C-alpha cells in the first residue's frame, strides 16, 4: 500500500512524499517515494524517485542492505552549509542547519552507545 | 568530480555519502551519491544511490526539477516516529526527531517569508 505524508510544508511544495508498504524491522518503513506534485502539458511528473532504507539490523540474518537515515541528514547539513557560504544565505539556513546537526549528533551517539554495548547491528535495546 | 562528506558519525558506517560534480545555483551542489561501506560477492556496491536536487530557482529559465532539501528531512522525519512507536524506541531517537522537526520548521518559515515577499523561485534574497 501507500499513504502520503503530511509534511510541515504546507503550501508551494514541489513534491509530495509516499510512505511505501507496511511497517516491518524496528517498526519503521523501508522503501519512500519522492513524486511531483503537480504535472506538465504532456502529463509528466518530472520527480519520482523511489528511496529504500537498510531493512533489518545489519548483522541480524537476511537483513538487507540500504540508506541509513544518517545519509540522507548529512546530505542536507552539506546543502545547507553550501547555501550558508553562497549568494542567498538565510538566518533560517542558519538555524535550520544547526538543528539538522544536532539531530545527527544524537543518531550517532546513539550509534557509539550501541557500540559500546555491543548490541550495534542487533536486535536488542 | 566527487569529493566525500565528513561526517558527524566516525565509525560502523554503513555507507559513505558523497558530493557530485561543482557548485551550481544557490552555491550549492546538486548530485549526492550514497554507496555501501561492503560489497556484494562480485566486488559491486550493495548500494549505490543517487540523489538530484532541484537545480536553479524553480521560476528562473533553465530550472531543472529535481528534490527538494526537506523531502529528505520529512521522510527521516517520519522513520524516527516509526522508530519511537517501535519495539526499539530510544531518547536518542525523540531528541533527534525534536530537531529534525525543527529544522523543517525553519525551513519552512524561509519558504514562508518568500512567498510572502514574491520572491520564492527567484535568484533574490
Ligand atoms: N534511529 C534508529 N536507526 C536505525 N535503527 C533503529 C533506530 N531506532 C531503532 N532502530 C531499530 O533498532 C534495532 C537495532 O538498531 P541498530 O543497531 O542501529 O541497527 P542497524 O544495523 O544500523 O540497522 C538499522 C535497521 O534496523 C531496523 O531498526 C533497528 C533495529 O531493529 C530498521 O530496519 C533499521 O533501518
Ligand atoms: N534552504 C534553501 N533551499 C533552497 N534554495 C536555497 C536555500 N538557501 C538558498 N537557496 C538559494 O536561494 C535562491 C532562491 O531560493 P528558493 O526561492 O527557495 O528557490 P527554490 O525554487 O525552492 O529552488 C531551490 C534551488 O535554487 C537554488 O538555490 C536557491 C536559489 O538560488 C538551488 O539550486 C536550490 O536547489
Amino acid at each position: 500500500s501507500m499513504k502520503e505524508l503530511s509534511t510541515i510544508q504546507k503550501r508551494e511544495k514541489l513534491n509530495t512524499v509516499e510512505r511505501i508498504g507496511s511497517e516491518g524491522p524496528g517498526g519503521a518503513y523501508h522503501e519512500y517515494v519522492i513524486k511531483s506534485n503537480s504535472m506538465d502539458s504532456q502529463g509528466n511528473y518530472d520527480v519520482y524517485e523511489t528511496i529504500k532504507f537498510q531493512k533489518g539490523a545489519r548483522k541480524e540474518e537476511k537483513s538487507q542492505h540500504g540508506v541509513i537515515d544518517s545519509d540522507l541528514l548529512e546530505i542536507v547539513r552539506d546543502r545547507l552549509k553550501s547555501f550558508q557560504a553562497g549568494p542567498f544565505s538565510s538566518r533560517e539556513n542558519a538555524c535550520a542547519l544547526t538543528h539538522v546537526e544536532e539531530a545527527l549528533m544524537w543518531m550517532n551517539r546513539r550509534v557509539e552507545d550501541r557500540i559500546e554495548r555491543n548490541v550495534l547491528g542487533t536486535n536488542t535495546k
